[PDB]
């Protein structure tokens, strides 16, 4: 699929930083480049 995977990490790894999303935009980049792929 496109990024299932990416906002399944995302969301683990805000769960793993207390929602704090600052420690997860890295993954967010991910998965917005991810969304310009796919």
């Amino acid at each position: 699929d496109p990024c299932q995977k990416q906002a399944a990490e995302i969301q683990k790894c805000l769960q793993a930083n207390s929602y704090l999303e600052s420690k997860c935009q890295a993954v967010i980049q991910e998965l917005k480049k991810c969304a310009a792929q796919y």
